[PDB]
């Protein structure tokens, strides 16, 4: 606990008793944790309120059910309806259908959050920190940092706890800390005192706020606070839902239901007028008020009839079985619009080192210069063994073991190596593995130097811990390390200001010590060492050299290589100013090259596995590198984004290469290139938004800072596990498995949901649309009435529920992944579509129509009234129009009704199977693909069956049907709409477009 960033750094360390450079004793440990708490937030509870959930009413097309219930609650109030019990089941009716889907929606996301929750809390989040026990920095559990230990972070960091700032490494240090303050762009700090201590956290500009990321730098700090006393542990519970809006095919499907409420009503209102001349029938006693409530009761119980009142739920079910399925394979959303926009990319940006890599550098390889004389140059050349982080393994020269000491040369290389350098190993003493900390390609130099021992340390009778940096330490000790200039990207390279150690000779020579991407440096190099000799640069050399190279990065181990420099007379540090990074450049020249190391860096299993996938998929994946083009073209190569033997010439860039390009032609080189090389984080941007510029949608993979610019940019940023907090940041998706497969999967995913969102609405539609097709060829063709309001409400529960909101579980199609990429702006109703709902919704409307006819006309049961209707209705009472007054009321009985309403219902279910696929078969992709479908229609038959034998029920609906023959004619007249849209998909797919 400390309540000031107003006092110094010096007061800070006196306030907890706590050596700088050593942090805090295990017993000062035991103690804060006692006095202070584990360094975390207790919260992690309570996201929605099961209530909170349950409102998923208040969506568009359910408040018009909602509204729908109120009336039939009022109509009934006023001791009528119709009947009158038949009224106070209308509301329920109307009811039941939104519980159902409520709770499933409910259930989805309850599921979601937990599986999500699962993942987050899994792998556990670490800090850097010296303590008393150990020399080197070591990692713990963020979990246990307490106030008072001393605190290591750079940049990708996220900032573990609210941490007062000690020593700043490198000449500037930028945090973005938007998440706290709203401040946009990274800013800067300072290790001074800010006096005020009411001064609001932007003005505290010695401290680093838990949460916040570094964006540029190194620093040391002491902990002040940790968990809830926390600049930002204490304002959490707080905030108006800096939470949000839907996702766009979210907003395009409520657009859909929006207009489709549009012409609902418009056909709700026609049948109020279409009739109301049958408001004086005998029926309602031909009252001027009666049977025009009971038409107005027709029209909103054939709204709540043909309004999809479970589209709002199934499309927030199918986001959230999106992400339970993405968690499931280890991949954080962080923005639900990822998966649905991800199904429609057409192209897949990406990161090499560490991202289609492992990560895990290794040197194996590595040399020196040997003899130069005229045109002759030869290298010392060396191998390495130990592919791991671990300091065991050996140099080898000509296959025989070596003791690097010998070579004057490979001990500057390895005290470059070692100095030059702000990452470290540490060992898990529980996993029993050396770790990095910092940057891979910088810690494989560690690994590197202890293997090396140039100075012959004694280390075989050292712990695993402190053979760690063992070598290094000794290196540490021989040259004080003035300053750093941090690596940057432009100039590709680093550096660091030396002076001998005991001061025991001033004026013996300061040094700087380099190391970066070959090309660069060795330009940056007038002088070769040789032993400990110096001679100039030359052609022959450097053309030597850089052979030599191309072959390493080039070959079959594909090594990513740094070159080695010291420059020998530095500049007076007063001549130099750290102020401007861009300076740094000309104060690493008149450099003497010294050597050449060469890392393994395997790339992952699954990778090229992957971008096969997306081939067939119709996506492109691009390569976007600051490595290396020799290195990161034979990659490609590995990874099977190029073939083992192509002319690549027009189709690989280096960013001066594409620099050197027209606007124009770089737009195009966008078009056909799949991997660009040595190039900075502006570029990975504007490649991105150049394949933007085709209307594409774009993703971007990544691990680094240098990633995120494109990773913001792009349609979906997709950042490592392993990578940087400022990567995942920048993204919509963290792989925490570091599987590039899921990608791949997260592109089927958001494909299916797209499919099953579809099929749903094929299925409604038609089958609406037939209810309503069929009321209208009733009253037009002129028959008596096939439904009543109630029978209306029942078809609703019945077909536009559960198997309904089963489709969503449809499984994915058996082409969904080998088709192209749809278009987002593509017309949600295809042409063809529409056509085929009213295809549907024509035999629907006309096969529940014809069914009444048929009992009237052909049904041994029903009167033999014989072809035409007998041609009207008009018999009324006893014996009229005489035109075979044989029988009088037959009209208003329920057998020819209820013969219709179980064709409605029969048949819907039937095109429902239909609707598991788009364009495939039931042949091809059976009934059995979706059990859960076929459940929610079980219940469905199940319930109309009970409706219709238990023996109060069939009043408040309709009298009952013969089981044994009239349900085999509602079953023949019912299962032709199968083989309907069967032939239908037959057209579609025999004939295509799409
Ligand atoms: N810490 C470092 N010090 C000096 N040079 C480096 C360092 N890290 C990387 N480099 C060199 O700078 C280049 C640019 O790195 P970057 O832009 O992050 O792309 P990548 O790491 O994928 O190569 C690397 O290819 C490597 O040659
Ligand atoms: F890991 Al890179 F460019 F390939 F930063
Ligand atoms: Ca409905
Ligand atoms: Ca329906
Ligand atoms: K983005
Ligand atoms: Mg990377
Ligand atoms: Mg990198």
């Amino acid at each position: 606990m400390e309540a000031a960033h107003s006092k110094s750094t010096e007061e800070c360390l006196a306030y907890f008793g706590v050596s700088e450079t050593t942090g805090l004793t295990p017993d000062q440990v035991k103690r804060h944790l006692e006095k202070y708490g584990h360094n975390e937030l207790p919260a992690e509870e309570g996201k929605s309120l099961w209530e909170l959930v349950i409102e998923q009413f208040e969506d568009l097309l359910v408040r018009i059910l909602l509204l729908a219930a109120c009336i039939s609650f009022v109509l009934a109030w006023f001791e009528e309806g119709e009947e009158t019990i038949t009224a106070f089941v209308e509301p329920f009716v109307i009811l039941l259908i939104l519980i159902a889907n409520a709770i499933v929606g409910v259930w989805q996301e309850r599921n979601a959050e937990n599986a999500i929750e699962a993942l987050k809390e899994y792998e556990p989040e670490m800090g850097k920190v010296y303590r008393a026990d150990r020399k080197s920095v070591q990692r713990i559990k963020a979990r246990d940092i307490v106030p008072g230990d001393i605190v290591e972070v750079a940049v990708g960091d996220k900032v573990p706890a609210d941490i007062r700032i000690l020593s700043i490494k490198s000449t500037t240090l930028r945090v973005d800390q938007s998440i706290l303050t709203g401040e946009s762009v990274s800013v800067i700090k300072h290790t001074e005192p800010v006096p005020d201590p009411r001064a609001v956290n932007q003005d505290k500009k010695n401290m680093l706020f838990s949460g916040t990321n570094i964006a540029a730098g190194k620093a040391l700090g002491i902990v002040a606070t940790t968990g809830v006393s926390t600049e930002i542990g204490k304002i959490r519970d707080q905030m108006a839902a800096t939470e949000q809006d839907k996702t766009p095919l979210q907003q395009k499907l409520d657009e859909f239901g929006e207009q489709l409420s549009k012409v609902i009503s418009l056909i709700c209102v026609a049948v109020w007028l279409i009739n109301i001349g049958h408001f004086n029938d005998p029926v309602h006693g031909g009252s001027w008020i009666r049977g025009a409530i009971y038409y107005f009761k027709i029209a909103v119980a054939l709204a709540v009839a043909a309004i999809p009142e479970g589209l709002p739920a199934v499309i927030t079910t199918c986001l959230a079985l999106g992400t339970r399925r993405m968690a499931k394979k280890n991949a954080i959303v962080r923005s639900l619009p990822s998966v649905e926009t991800l199904g429609c990319t057409s192209v897949i940006c990406s990161d090499k080192t560490g991202t289609l890599t492992t990560n895990q550098m290794s040197v194996c390889k590595m040399f020196i210069i040997d003899k130069v004389d005229g045109d002759f140059c030869s290298l010392n050349e060396f191998s390495i063994t130990g592919s791991t982080y671990a300091p065991e393994g050996e140099v080898l020269k000509n296959d025989k073991p070596i003791r690097s000491g010998q070579f004057d040369g490979l001990v500057e290389l390895a005290t470059i190596c070692a100095l030059c350098n702000d990452s470290s190993l540490d060992f898990n003493e529980t996993k029993g593995v050396y770790e990095k900390v910092g940057e891979a390609t910088e810690t494989a130099l560690t690994t590197l130097v202890e293997k090396m021992n140039v100075f012959n340390t004694e280390v075989r009778n050292l712990s695993k811990v402190e053979r760690a940096n063992a070598c290094n330490s000794v290196i540490r000790q021989l040259m004080k390390k003035e300053f750093t200039l941090e690596f940057s990207r432009d100039r590709k390279s680093m550096s660091v200001y030396c002076s001998p150690a005991k001061s025991s000779r001033a004026a013996v020579g300061n040094k700087m010590f380099v190391k970066g991407a070959p090309e660069g440096v060795i330009d940056r190099c007038n002088y070769v060492r040789v032993g400990t000799t110096r001679v100039p640069m030359t052609g022959p050399v450097k053309e030597k050299i850089l052979s030599v190279i191309k072959e390493w990065g080039t070959g079959r181990d594909t090594l990513r290589c740094l070159a080695l420099a010291t420059r020998d007379t530095p500049p007076k540090r007063e001549e130099m100013v750290l102020d401007d990074s861009s300076r740094f450049m000309e104060y690493e020249t008149d450099l003497t090259f010294v050597g050449v190391v060469g890392m393994l860096d395997p790339p992952r299993k699954e990778v090229m596995g992957s971008i096969q996938l997306c081939r067939d998929a119709g996506i492109r994946v691009i390569m976007i590198t600051g490595d290396n083009k020799g290195t990161a073209i034979a990659i490609c190569r590995r990874i099977g984004i190029f073939g083992e033997n192509e002319e690549v010439a027009d189709r690989a860039y280096t960013g001066r290469e594409f620099d050197d390009l027209p606007l124009a032609e770089q737009r195009e080189a966008c078009r056909r290139a799949c991997c660009f090389a040595r190039v900075e984080p502006s570029h990975k941007s504007k490649i991105v938004e150049y394949l933007q510029s085709y209307d594409e949608i774009t993703a971007m993979t990544g691990d680094g800072v240098n990633d995120a610019p494109a990773l913001k940019k792009a349609e979906i940023g997709i950042a490592m596990g392993s990578g940087t907090a400022v990567a995942k940041t920048a993204s919509e998706m963290v792989l925490a498995d570091d599987n590039f497969s899921t990608i791949v999967a997260a592109v089927e995913e958001g494909r299916a949901i797209y499919n099953n969102m579809k099929q749903f609405i094929r299925y409604l539609i038609s089958s609406n649309v037939g209810e309503v097709v069929c009321i209208f060829l009733t009253a037009a063709l002129g028959l008596p009435e096939a439904l009543i309001p109630v029978q209306l409400l029942w078809v609703n529960l019945v077909t536009d529920g559960l198997p309904a909101t089963a489709l969503g579980f449809n499984p994915p199609d058996l082409d969904i992944m080998d088709r192209p990429p749809r278009s987002p702006k593509e017309p949600l109703i295809s042409g063809w579509l529409f056509f085929r709902y009213m295809a549907i919704g024509g035999y629907v409307g006309a096969a529940t129509v014809g069914a009444a006819a048929w009992w009237f006309m052909y049904a041994e049961d029903g009167p033999g009234v014989t072809y035409h209707q007998l041609t009207h209705f008009m018999q009324c009472t006893e014996d009229h129009p005489h035109f075979e007054g044989l029988d009088c009321e037959i009209f208003e009985a329920p057998e020819p009704m209820t013969m219709a309403l179980s064709v409605l219902v029969t048949i819907e279910m039937c095109n429902a199977l239909n609707s598991l696929s788009e364009n495939q078969s039931l042949m091809r992709m059976p009934p059995w693909v979706n059990i859960w479908l076929l459940g929610s229609i079980c219940l469905s038959m199940s319930l109309h069956f009970l409706i219709l034998y238990v023996d109060p029920l069939p009043m408040i609906f309709k009298l009952k049907a013969l089981d044994l023959t009239q349900w085999l004619m509602v079953l023949k007249i019912s299962l032709p709409v199968i083989g309907l849209d069967e032939i239908l998909k037959f057209i579609a797919r025999n004939y295509l477009e799409g």
